[PDB]
């Protein structure tokens, strides 16, 4: 009586919501951690203060001056990592290595943009492309520019990456001079709020540049105006509710959606059991099923393998999944901790029961005793591997996402005329647009060709082969220099991609003028 | 016996809509011209044949092969211009010079993209930027690529540019390998239909690459799927209607909007009545009020001038507006023809009465008899110039667009940039396609343009050194972006190569060096 109620940071001040708030709990032990509440906040003043005071203050700084602030945030978060790992263990139930993906993946992405931003220099707008003549005598020309939007960036973030979900978006928004309002998902909000508190307490950014609201979302979209941008990460259903709001349909504010995705892994026809690419496929499937207990939007959900390879693949995945120990991440023998909440436990188990209506369960370690955890309290789900023998007539295989340590293997028919993986491509496309597909072969040139065939349906194609066993950055790990997003079911969004992320935060304009006026910006 | 019912081109066939159809009429003479109807069409097959056959056939071609098809369309349109000018005179009521903005504007933009497109090369995917190492030893890298979306592009186009609105969209779409379904505005659909009929009858593009539906738009959006794209031009209110549809809210199809825009012209403080930039401002205002009777979305609607220059600017605009004779475009003495319809005529006259409740009418030649037209049949409206002396507290100036030969002048307090108040005033239009700025000092234009750029999709600076070369406040050069934030729709079109992204899917490919090389051999981007 009672755990800490975490304050919101709005209009440059720390303000508590009213009422009892919503308790965040440890998903292994059931302990009450902290509470949130957005009840009673003055949302009009929160958004106006950020839009006017925050934006004016950030726009007065150059890109390089904002990058320097980002670099100062890096050093701050680096110094406080021990506090962040203790929050992540308790609130998210992740192993240290899995919590590093959030915490140190966040810090690495912020540092990447601090470095990119230093290169942009001491200016207040960016050139887009080169100058172009608009006249035979070259007296009149055009230059396109990017200028920071006179709005706010509202981030409605998913539960699985409280730190990286914040920094992957906030690094390009703040480098672009746009003030940020983050709204983390309630169940795991604590790390987000503590990182925002540490950065606000250090006074590195101007008042109004960084705000946080935790608790109910009611009322937030009603404050969004036509120069604002919104970045939503979460379910496709929720996204479709947000898309209908007047902020987007009437006022035209920008929206980015990152949603559900049934990411594929395709084992190439050449990559037979006696070849090194085969073991890289089994290892990457097990890693993407088990890191964060499969709670990445980019995890492999569908693995397509030649018909001839079906049994050796199932045998090899079963042997490797059996080495994944499950339980309390405080125990150094545990390889995989819990899902983020008991509610997500129930949702994952429903989703496993749903898939089992159409697929055979090949591997399920649910009966292996948990390590230092009570299965009636903890939100630990064991790996489950499904096999779908006829993926062409399968419904659920290509439609139903289980956001847990769950994946389905299906065979495809190798094409033996003139790509051998043509059927696998078609099957991946049945996912109706995904964030990522990975492909595995012993032949690097072949992978460049197959990748082009998956590019129109996947925001990223990730090719693993023996030459890069040591250097490939992971199927599900999002490198900030690369695009993150995908068409169709994955939301039609784009994030990251290095400098490509700044466009969402800017307004592009064609300036057409005397050529002298053009030369000097 | 009735006027011609224009057929639709859908699923590779010409099909008539059923019923009596909708009559299009000459807005000067009231003569019935042609009819349209989309009643009874099989929209499911219209969209699937386009998406499947037309998309596969265009994607089998390289960029440079598609560009060469665009170039053959330019030659076909150029040969048929006499027919297009006759249809524009009758259906739109524009002078020859003004009809040229649509017809020759549309052919110029298509030819621009045919030339540009030849530089995209003999490949099926485009390279976006360069490889970036993901590894200390450089064994593993990332290359982004652009692939044509496996969808259709649906164009819902505005009345004012039946030719340019089609080709400014269709050139980058077909260059990108995406099949087109165009739905022109009904009132002026004839030229769009006839240009699509000439092109389809020539067999330049594969079957399914180019379709047209005229008449009711019922049921079109219901056929849009998640890899399709839609490009809308028209009113902000219609755009917000479309945005709510499931095609966008549930299925995520891309949508571009080009909408209402109260575009500004700002006379800089140095550009006093004794200087050359002053006269360039008076001329550009008059041209944008009068070309097509002001029915460009980019026309100047708000002209902001220093307080001291207000009276000389009104005097000078009056004198130049009075040279504009109005009437039948068949008569060579006429400098400005009609609006596109009698419904637009009634909207514009209601909008003029609305503005007049809050502004002084400084010029109006409505009492001058029309040349070879009956003012009670013709949709002609004379130029009207309003003056708003207090634009800070003005309740309509910054919010109400009259899509006719109508503009408002307002003074600003000279100040920081001398034009700071004019920039704030321009921003009160809530986001526009274009602002133009006028000064004798080319060293002053860049700073002021940067201050307008976050609220305008284009900033067009006119000064004496470019009196002979500047391309026009309202004329949309295809190499430059067209679109604007806020009220103007939040969209982007044209901008040369920038127009291709709307029709492609971007992907990051992360792979061994040799796989990056193999995929790179199959892409291109111009130098
Ligand atoms: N694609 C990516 O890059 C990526 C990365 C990580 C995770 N993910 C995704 O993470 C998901 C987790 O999200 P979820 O399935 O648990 O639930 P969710 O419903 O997608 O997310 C809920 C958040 O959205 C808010 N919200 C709901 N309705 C709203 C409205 N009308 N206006 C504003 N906000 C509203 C909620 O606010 P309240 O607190 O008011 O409920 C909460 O903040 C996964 O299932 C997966 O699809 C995606
Ligand atoms: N680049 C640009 O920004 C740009 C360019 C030119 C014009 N404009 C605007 O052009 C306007 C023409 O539009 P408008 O005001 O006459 O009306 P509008 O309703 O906005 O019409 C534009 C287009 O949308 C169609 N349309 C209307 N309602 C629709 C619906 N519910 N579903 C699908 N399509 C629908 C119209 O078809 P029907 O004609 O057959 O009704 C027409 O093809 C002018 O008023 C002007 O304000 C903007």
């Amino acid at each position: 009586h009672m755990t800490e109620l975490l304050k919101n940071h709005v209009a440059g001040q720390w303000i508590a919501g009213t009422g009892a708030g919503i308790t965040l709990t440890d998903p292994v032990t059931g302990v009450a951690l902290v509470r949130v509440s957005s009840e009673g906040l003055d949302l009009a003043r929160a958004f106006s203060f950020a839009r006017e005071d925050g934006g004016a203050a950030l726009r007065a700084l150059t890109y390089a001056q904002r990058a320097a602030r980002l670099a100062d945030i890096v050093k701050l978060l680096q110094a406080k990592r021990g506090d962040y790992y203790a929050i992540a263990t308790a609130n998210s139930g992740t192993t240290r290595n899995d919590s590093a993906v959030d915490i140190d993946g966040g810090i690495f992405t912020l540092s990447y943009y601090a470095k990119l931003g230093a290169s942009l220099g001491e200016v207040h707008a960016l050139r887009d492309g080169s100058a172009e003549s608009l006249s035979k005598d070259r007296s009149f020309s055009a230059q396109h520019v990017l200028s920071p939007t006179r709005g706010v960036a509202l981030f409605i973030n998913a539960f699985n990456f409280p730190s990286w979900g914040l920094w992957e978006k906030a690094a390009p928004a703040l480098l672009s001079g746009v003030p940020v309002i983050v709204k983390p998902a309630t169940a795991t909000a604590w790390l987000t709020q503590r990182m925002v508190a540490d950065v606000v307490d250090a006074g590195i950014l101007p008042p109004g540049a960084l705000s946080i609201i935790c608790g109910s979302s009611a009322g937030l979209l009603d404050q969004i105006r036509s120069f604002d941008v919104v970045s939503f990460t979460g379910s496709a259903d929720t996204a479709a509710t947000l898309r209908a709001h007047p902020a987007f349909v009437q006022r035209g504010a920008r929206l980015n959606v990152e949603a559900d995705s049934l990411n594929s892994a395709i084992l190439c026809a050449d990559a037979t059991p006696d070849t090194p690419a085969f073991d890289l496929f089994i290892k990457e499937v097990v890693r993407e099923m088990t890191v964060k207990s499969g709670q990445k939007a980019t995890a492999i959900r569908r693995a397509f393998v030649p018909e001839a390879a079906l049994e050796p693949v199932l045998e090899a995945l079963k042997a490797k999944l059996a080495k994944i120990t499950v339980g309390n991440p405080r125990n150094d023998a545990v390889r995989m901790g819990s899902l983020v909440s008991r509610e997500q436990y129930e949702n994952v188990l429903a989703g496993i029961a749903a898939l089992r209506e159409e697929a055979v369960l090949a591997y399920d370690s649910s009966a292996v005793p948990l390590i230092d955890a009570d299965a009636n309290i903890a939100a630990c789900v064991a790996p489950h591997l499904f096999v779908v023998n006829d993926p062409d007539n399968a419904t659920l295989l290509h439609d139903v996402e289980v956001f847990g340590p769950v994946a389905s293997v299906a065979p495809y028919r190798v094409t033996t005329d003139t790509l051998p993986e043509a059927h696998a491509v078609a099957l991946a496309r049945r996912g109706q647009g995904s964030l990522v597909a990975s492909i595995y072969s012993n032949d690097d040139a072949h992978l460049g060709r197959l990748a082009l065939e998956l590019a129109d349906s996947h925001g990223r194609v990730h090719a693993i082969s023996p030459s890069v066993q040591h250097s490939q950055t992971g199927h599900g790990n999002v490198m900030p220099m690369s695009l993150h997003g995908g068409p169709g079911r994955a939301g039609g969004g784009e994030e990251l991609g290095g400098l490509r992320a700044l466009a969402f935060y800017h307004r592009r304009s064609a300036i057409q003028a005397a050529s002298a006026a053009i030369g000097t910006l």
